[PDB]
């Protein structure tokens, strides 16, 4: 049994549910929070800025000193970092952004990196800003990711679109 409390159900191991991540992690304090970041941890908008804010820039502060010592996260890896006021870690993982030209077939790669947590709380990679479509997202997500997944999708609009839409 864990915290998590109102998603619909969708495979075996993932589940859905329309909230705000930030709010979200603010209630749950889950192990793993999952960013939505991009390869330079720029906390600038959407997944990224919002977690960002909500730790009143510390995010950004350590993201800066990570990539000072270790240098640019590739496009479909990750990194863990601190979970700050919102879960105990976070999973910083680079989805492809359709805005700059990635290769979508790195969205599984991406996803592969949840696998190595046993329970997380993420959004739909290289959705919303990241370009991609977020049928497709989900989709590569319940067809990649073994462990427990608990997605927020902002867009309740977005949201029952990807239920209903769901096979
Ligand atoms: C915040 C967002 O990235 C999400 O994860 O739901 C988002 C996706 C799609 C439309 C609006 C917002």
């Amino acid at each position: 049994v864990n915290s998590f409390s109102g998603y619909l159900k969708l495979t075996d191991n993932v589940y859905i549910k329309n909230a705000d991540i930030v709010e979200e992690a603010k209630k749950v304090k889950p192990t793993v929070v999952v960013n939505a970041a991009n390869v330079y941890l720029k906390h600038g908008g959407g997944v990224a800025g919002a977690l960002n804010k909500a730790t009143n820039n510390a995010m950004q502060v350590e993201s800066d000193d990570y990539i000072a010592t270790n240098g640019p996260l590739k496009v479909g890896g990750s990194c863990v970092l601190s979970g700050h006021n919102l879960a105990k870690h976070c999973l910083h993982v680079v989805g492809p952004n359709v805005n700059k030209g990635e290769d979508i077939q790195l969205l599984k790669s991406a996803y592969e990196n949840f696998n190595q947590h046993e329970v997380l709380l993420a959004p739909l990679l290289s959705a919303g800003i990241f370009g991609a479509d977020p049928i497709h997202s989900l989709r590569v997500c319940v067809d990649t990711v073994r462990t427990n997944v608990y997605l927020a999708v902002f867009d309740k609009n977005l949201y029952d679109k990807l239920v209903s839409s769901f096979l």
